[PDB]
């Protein structure tokens, strides 16, 4: 599907301080939307779309922190 982190859980940033989100789970996303607004060491940034598809589920939205290993949200992109 499209996960949130890779096999990383290593050095640098093994988490996700999801401060804010832009979408809600269950929608149809485009090929120009946002995802979350996450903070780290010095940056407060984004994940834009590489692809559009559904936004199946979001397990941990914002407010809480997520790791890697764990998923967050997933994307369906039937052909990528």
């Amino acid at each position: 599907a499209f996960e949130f982190k890779l096999p990383d859980i290593g050095e640098g940033i093994h988490e996700g301080e999801i401060v804010k989100w832009f979408v809600k789970p269950g929608d149809e996303v485009n090929e120009d939307d946002v995802l979350c607004e996450v903070q780290n060491d010095k940056a407060v940034v984004e994940i834009p779309s590489p692809v559009k598809g559904k936004v199946l589920e979001i397990l941990v939205p914002e407010g809480t922190v997520a790791t890697v290993g764990q998923t967050l949200i997933t994307l369906d992109a039937p052909g990528y």
